[PDB]
């Protein structure tokens, strides 16, 4: 109930190093909650954001969107939970009243995103001071510190038993490639799945189709070290564009006789997203969108790609209803039914956060986790 | 058993009138029909193909493609249909041994497409003979003549009731339209819909829509005089974007409180393409492309707009496999469930098949009917 001295890793321009500093945190006001972060992971669109790419970066801010901790204190108006627990904050909630909220097709909230995007509490104002300057929260939940502030409907409450030290990969990467390989398509036993790219995404969509029960699977990426991977966790075969004259969805038509039957896109290049269309096939084929595009790139086709039978779809979460959803997955990976264990590719401190962005920016790891204590 | 010498309209040149000559057509070979034709449509893709647009155009060549008729004489090995019947043609036909035929999400038979596309029956010949020239077929029927060949799997039996001068218009536009609301879409009660051009497959897919049970439709055409046959059809308000200086899906967007729920494309331009994408309902929108465009035109979004839930399909001839289903239309149509007779807006005899042309031309007319007896 008093405001809290902590240690934080915060941003102060485009394209700088994060700096490690020290901040106060005040305490959470009515329908609030303030976690002790335990441990999180460095995404891609991080990255993104410190780079000054992203036309909607604010600064300062403090970055980072998964993570789970242990609850300390509770605002007034909280009766679900309790100091103790083991939570995941989710930059997805779930009030359950708004219209989006009643409806079983989608799972995009519109509660709290006004205040979201522009890096404030629902009340208005910022919870992190530093040095007379207040700080923005990120994607709203600003898990690069030792304690944060969410809002009471971006939280999700977990088995206590789970390791908070891999369950934290949960809230981005695996769900959303597990999610679109079993609800955003909800494919058959004896399909034919092809991937285009094979990091953490891909190698996630790959387990869900493996999982859901598709018969063959291909890998397709430019990087040759991805291959061995992918072949351990299920596709059946890789194939690379550069060792090949002709267009790529020609190579794939020419070898599964017509095309496959679903194509997840895991990049963020226009063109290859276009490339995955053109390889479905004619008739009944499906084409999902999981990347993120940079502002300002179109996608296209030609109308009779539409016409003779194929369908573009897109994913954000995995579809997903984060709340009461997120639970049944740490179920899952308690039964052994997924892999959490076999995407983590490093530990770091948290002294050494900047280090992470550097492997990032090479292509040698897959996720890193960061130990924040 | 023998040549028959008969009337049709030839077209020699591209951007030429037709012309109407005396012409010979041989016996049906081994699975072949002849049918003597009553009525025929003439539709859009048959003007398109005599200005000489279209890259594959082949001349001389008899067009045509939405009729009924009787049959007079079978080829060998034929069971099914004999001597009298009433039966329509169709550019789409039902083998039911391919793959595409036992797959019960598509309708895209794919047995003699090849023969089809290049003029020419199954076994490699043609069967119109004009002054020692041969005369190729069109779409596979050829129905502007007073006889015509067609494959034994292009053929469907009807009942011997209906009035073969008006169920003829079941082939191309009405079909399309109402499997466009009822088989791609499958809109549940109270939806809202948006229908871009008042045509025949515009008010088709009104029809439809309504049928199905939607509680409100929108119009959208930039001509008024259509606005008034859309609201005797179904559609509640009609819009037309001349009068608005706002982007089209804005004012749509403003209007619906957030979008449509499903957005029908039933022109042919690429930019009211995407204005119908970018008009859905943002979480769970849909839009059904069904006009074709020209070759060389693609069509642009940006993948944000596929992420945040909306969805692209497109669909030939409705959905409706064709042989076991339009009998099944012709029934409905007896039933008065759908509405045939409200679609024809003039009548013309054979001589003056040009006449129907123009009238095309100034969009002065859903749909002509020519009586060939
Ligand atoms: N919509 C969502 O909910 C959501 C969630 C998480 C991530 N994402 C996005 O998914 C994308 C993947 O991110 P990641 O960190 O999981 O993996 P990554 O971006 O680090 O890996 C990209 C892979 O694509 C390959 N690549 C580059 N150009 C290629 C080309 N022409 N052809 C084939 N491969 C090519 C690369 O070699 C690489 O293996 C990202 O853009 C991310 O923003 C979306
Ligand atoms: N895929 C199929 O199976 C199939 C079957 C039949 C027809 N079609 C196609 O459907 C299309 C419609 O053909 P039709 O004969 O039924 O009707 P039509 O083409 O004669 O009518 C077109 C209407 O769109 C309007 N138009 C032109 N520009 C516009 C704009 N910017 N905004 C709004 N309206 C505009 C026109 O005023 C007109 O009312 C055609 O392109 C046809 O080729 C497809
Ligand atoms: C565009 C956007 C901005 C923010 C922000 N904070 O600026 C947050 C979410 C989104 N976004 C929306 C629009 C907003 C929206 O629909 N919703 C529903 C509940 S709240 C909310 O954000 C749809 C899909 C996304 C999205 C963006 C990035 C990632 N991504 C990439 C890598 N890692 C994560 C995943 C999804
Ligand atoms: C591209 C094409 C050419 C021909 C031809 N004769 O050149 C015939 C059909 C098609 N086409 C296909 C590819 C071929 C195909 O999938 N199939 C399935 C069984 S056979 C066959 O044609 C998919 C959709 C269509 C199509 C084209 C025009 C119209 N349209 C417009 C106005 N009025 C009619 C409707 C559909
Ligand atoms: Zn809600
Ligand atoms: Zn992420
Ligand atoms: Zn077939
Ligand atoms: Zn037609």
């Amino acid at each position: 109930n008093e405001v809290i001295k902590c240690k934080a890793a915060v941003a102060w321009e485009a394209g700088k190093p994060l700096s490690i500093e020290e901040i106060e945190v005040a305490p959470p006001k009515a329908h609030e909650v303030r976690i002790k972060i335990i441990a999180t992971a460095v995404c891609h669109t991080d990255a993104y954001t410190l780079s000054g790419a992203d036309p909607e970066g604010c600064f300062p801010v403090i970055l980072g969107h998964e993570g789970a901790g242990i609850v300390e204190s509770v605002g007034e108006g909280v009766t679900k939970l309790k100091a103790g627990d083991t939570v995941i904050p989710l930059y997805i909630p779930q009030c359950g009243e708004c219209k989006f909220c009643l409806n079983p097709k989608t799972n995009l909230c519109q509660k709290i995103r006004v205040t979201q995007g522009k890096g404030l509490m629902p009340d208005g104002t910022s919870r992190f001071t530093c040095k007379g300057k207040t700080i923005l929260h990120y994607m709203g939940t600003s898990t690069f510190s030792e304690y944060t502030v969410v809002a009471d409907i971006s939280v999700a409450k977990i088995d206590p038993l789970a390791p908070l030290d891999k369950v934290c990969l949960l809230g981005c990467g695996i769900s959303t490639g597990y999610g679109a390989a079993v609800n955003t398509a909800k494919l058959e036993p004896g399909s034919v799945c092809a991937v285009f790219g094979l990091g953490g995404v891909g190698l996630a969509v790959i387990m869900g189709c493996k999982v859901a029960g598709a018969s063959r699977i291909i890998g397709v990426d430019i990087n040759k070290d991805k291959f061995a991977r992918a072949k351990e966790f299920g596709a059946t075969e890789c194939i690379n564009p550069q060792d090949f004259s002709k267009p790529i969805q020609e190579v794939l038509i020419e070898m599964t006789d017509g095309g496959v039957d679903y194509s997840f896109e895991c990049i963020g290049n226009v063109k290859v997203m276009r490339a995955a269309l053109e390889a479905c096939h004619k008739g009944w084929g499906v084409s999902v969108v999981v990347g993120v595009a940079a502002s300002g790139e179109e996608i296209a086709t030609r109308p009779f790609q539409l016409v003779t039978g194929r369908t573009w779809k897109g994913t954000a979460f995995g579809g997903w209803k984060s709340v009461e959803s997120v639970p049944k997955l740490v179920s899952e990976y308690m039964s052994k039914k997924i892999k959490v264990d076999e995407f983590v590719t490093h530990n770091l401190s948290f002294d050494e956060i900047n280090k992470a962005f550097e492997l990032m920016h090479s292509g040698k790891s897959i996720r890193t986790v960061v130990k924040i204590e």
